[PDB]
C-alpha cells in the first residue's frame, strides 16, 4: 500500500486519481430527498441521500432525513452519514438515532467554522438545560463530557418521553479538522478513531453509528473510509490486498461524494498505513499516536 503511495507522491497524481473516483462513482436517484416538501430538510442542494440506501424515520407523516446507511459488507461494518442537523430536523435526527438503535454519534466539525454555521447544535451544552424535541417526543440530557485539546467526548442521554426508557449516546466531537481539510496528523485521527472503537460504539450488538460532519460527505467519508480499510486489512490474510480507491467506489455506491478532496484521499491513505502497524501487531503506535496528538 505504500508502494502505490510512493509512486503517487513520485508522479504527482493525486488529483487525476481522485478525479477518476469522482467519474467512476455510482450515479442513483435522490427523489424522496428533491420532493418540494422536504427542501427545507436539507442542508445544500446538491448532497441527498440516494432513495435505496436512504434512513427512513418511522413517522407516518414524513419519513425523510438526509442520511443514508453505508453497509460495508466484506469489512461486517455499518455506518449511517448524515448532514449536520438544521434548526427543523434536531428532532428527526435524534429520532433516527433512537429508531436505529445507535450507540454512538460521530461528529466531525464544529457548530460555526470560519464565520459560517454549519450545524444547529443538536445536544445540549449545559447538564442543567436539557433539551425537549416536541415533534419527535424526545428528551435530551448532557451527563458529563471529557474534553480534550482536539476532542470531546460527551455522555448524553436520550429518552423516549412516551415509554419512558432512556439510553445513554456517547458523543464522539472532533474539533480541529477544518472544512474540505484534514486532521493535524494521521496520529491525531487514528488516536480518536480507537477511542470511538474502544467505547463499544462500534459493535454489531448496536446499531449503526452515526457519522456526520457539515454536509456528511467529505470528514464523515474520510472517517469512515479509514475506518472500513483498517478492518479488511485485519479480516483478510493479506492486508497489502486492501485496495482504498475500490473501498472509496464500495461506499460510494451508499452516499454520493464521500472524500471532497484529493488531499482528504491522500490523507486516508497515510492514516490506513499508520493504522495498519497496530493491526500487524505493534503495542507501541497506540501511546505514540496519543503522545504525537497531544490530547491534554
Ligand atoms: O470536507 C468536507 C467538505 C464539507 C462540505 C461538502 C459539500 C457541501 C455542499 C456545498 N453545496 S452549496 O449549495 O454550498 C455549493 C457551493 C459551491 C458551488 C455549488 F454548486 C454549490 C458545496 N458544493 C460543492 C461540492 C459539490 C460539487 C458537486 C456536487 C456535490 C457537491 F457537494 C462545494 N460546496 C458543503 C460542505 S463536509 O461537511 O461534507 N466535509
Ligand atoms: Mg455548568
Amino acid at each position: 500500500m505504500e508502494k502505490e503511495f510512493e509512486q503517487i507522491d513520485k508522479s504527482g497524481s493525486w488529483a487525476a486519481i481522485y478525479q477518476d473516483i469522482r467519474h467512476e462513482a455510482s450515479d442513483f436517484p435522490c427523489r424522496v430527498a428533491k420532493l418540494p416538501k422536504n427542501k427545507n430538510r436539507n442542508r445544500y442542494r446538491d448532497v441527498s441521500p440516494f432513495d435505496h440506501s436512504r434512513i427512513k424515520l418511522h413517522q407516518e407523516d414524513n419519513d425523510y432525513i438526509n442520511a443514508s446507511l453505508i453497509k460495508m459488507e466484506e469489512a461486517q461494518r455499518s455506518y449511517i452519514l448524515t448532514q449536520g442537523p438544521l434548526p427543523n430536523t434536531c428532532g428527526h435526527f435524534w429520532e433516527m438515532v433512537w429508531e436505529q438503535k445507535s450507540r454512538g454519534v460521530v461528529m466531525l466539525n464544529r457548530v460555526m467554522e470560519k464565520g459560517s454555521l454549519k450545524c444547529a447544535q443538536y445536544w445540549p451544552q449545559k447538564e442543567e438545560k436539557e433539551m425537549i424535541f416536541e415533534d419527535t417526543n424526545l428528551k435530551l440530557t448532557l451527563i458529563s463530557e471529557d474534553i480534550k485539546s482536539y476532542y470531546t467526548v460527551r455522555q448524553l442521554e436520550l429518552e423516549n418521553l412516551t415509554t419512558q426508557e432512556t439510553r445513554e449516546i456517547l458523543h464522539f466531537h472532533y474539533t480541529t479538522w477544518p472544512d474540505f481539510g484534514v486532521p493535524e496528523s494521521p496520529a491525531s485521527f487514528l488516536n480518536f478513531l480507537f477511542k470511538v472503537r474502544e467505547s463499544g460504539s462500534l459493535s454489531p450488538e448496536h446499531g449503526p453509528v452515526v457519522v456526520h460532519c457539515s454536509a456528511g460527505i467529505g470528514r464523515s467519508g474520510t472517517f469512515c473510509l479509514a475506518d472500513t480499510c483498517l478492518l479488511l486489512m485485519d479480516k483478510r490474510k493479506d492486508p497489502s490486498s486492501v485496495d482504498i480507491k475500490k473501498v472509496l467506489l464500495e461506499m460510494r455506491k451508499f452516499r454520493m461524494g464521500l472524500i471532497q478532496t484529493a488531499d482528504q484521499l491522500r490523507f486516508s491513505y497515510l492514516a490506513v498505513i499508520e493504522g495498519a502497524k497496530f493491526i500487524m501487531g505493534d503495542s507501541s503506535v497506540q501511546d505514540q499516536w496519543k503522545e504525537l496528538s497531544h490530547e491534554d
